[PDB]
């Protein structure tokens, strides 16, 4: 292109985001950071939740995983905050907001976990080797395990700790978000070829970020990739064991937007 162009573009040759792009990213960065509790300052003001709680399964599960009632009380206290969260990040995107209210609901039912998740495993802690739920409870992997979880727990960790060596920025995890949240892999959906044309321009700007970024480590983006794909899966074995849990429990133990959330 022009000479100052060619001159700002040398160490590039990878495609950058068009600047209808960096409006995309720009909005799902914001959308993330008003939305994802304690700004960057999360590993200060977190408490553990104490040794003593976690360590107690008795309630039987069918794959013989069993839960501690305390545990599963202490996570549960603080997960409609947590839902309530992704559900502001995603009324924050115009594509999303612009979609048939019903629309809107089976997407979030769709990726509520695979959010939430993501959200925690960026807050693992290589040093205590913990996760930090909402960015204030440090927990342990045997608490997370025992508190409802199962081995859904032990694929969190293991996300987290793999994660640690990507150094994802904000705008990362906020595209992240948007292509877990804008997939057409629900039933009942209305507007199927909207939302996939959405998803694909986030996947594009996010390709596109992620050139822009210039990462140390090598085949990023496919390994990025990779990373979505653990995530469905974490959200589906989290919506198997719900069910399950459901089964075994009483509703009175089920903060309403839990039981709303991961219903069907
Ligand atoms: O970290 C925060 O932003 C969000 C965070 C908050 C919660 I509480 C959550 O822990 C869960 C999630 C599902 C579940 O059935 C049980 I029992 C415990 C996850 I993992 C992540």
């Amino acid at each position: 292109g022009s000479h100052m162009e060619e001159m700002i573009r040398s160490l590039q040759q990878r495609p950058e985001p068009t600047p209808e792009e960096w409006d995309l990213i720009h909005i799902a960065t914001e959308a993330h950071r008003s939305t994802n509790a304690q700004g960057s300052h999360w590993k200060q003001r977190r408490k553990f939740l104490p040794d003593d709680i976690g360590q107690s399964p008795i309630v039987s599960m069918p794959d013989g995983d069993k839960v501690d009632l305390e545990a599963f009380s202490e996570f549960t206290k603080i997960i409609t905050p947590a839902i309530t969260r992704v559900v502001d990040f995603a009324k924050k995107l115009p594509m999303f907001s612009e979609l048939p209210c019903e629309d809107q609901i089976i997407l979030l039912k769709g990726c509520c976990m695979e959010i939430m998740s993501l959200r925690a495993a960026v807050r693992y802690d290589p040093e205590s080797d913990t996760l930090t739920l909402s960015g204030e409870m440090a927990v342990k992997r045997e608490q997370l395990k025992n508190g409802g979880l199962g081995v859904v727990s032990d694929a969190i960790f293991e996300l987290g700790k793999s994660l640690s060596a990507f150094n994802l920025d904000d705008t990362e995890v906020a595209l992240l978000q948007a292509v877990l949240l804008m997939s057409t892999d629900r039933s009942g959906l209305l507007c199927v070829d909207k939302i996939e044309k959405s998803q694909e321009a986030y996947l594009l700007a996010f390709e596109h970020y992620v050139n822009h970024r210039k990462h140390n480590i090598p085949h990023f983006w496919p390994k990025l990739l990779m990373k979505v794909t653990d995530l469905r899966m974490i959200g589906a074995c989290h919506a198997s064991r719900f069910l399950h849990m459901k089964v075994e429990c009483p509703t009175e133990l089920f903060p309403p937007l839990f039981l709303e959330v991961f219903e069907d």
